[PDB]
């Protein structure tokens, strides 16, 4: 039980350290894609543009 | 120690989708990091 008692605190440990890894690891896309949607528009407003402009 | 051995299982099975949940969340931000490139050499091409 020494041996376990430890090991029991080393897992509870890590996976306390998992999840608030996932949380910053989300926490960067949502940053990420919200300005991705702020470009993305800029793509297909000059797609429009230039192909109207082409003949 | 037996139930004692019954927690060291149900953790290490719940850590094992614990980095999973974090791994998988690591995809998306890999795919916005892909997909702003085919948008910005979208915009170049557009900008001149």
């Amino acid at each position: 039980v020494d041996k376990l008692q430890q090991k029991i605190k080393t897992y509870k440990r890590q996976i306390e350290e998992a999840e608030e890894i996932a949380a910053l690891n989300l926490a960067k896309f949502r940053k990420a894609q919200q300005e991705l949607e702020e470009a993305e528009e800029r793509a297909d407003l000059a797609e429009q543009a230039i192909a109207k402009f082409r003949t």
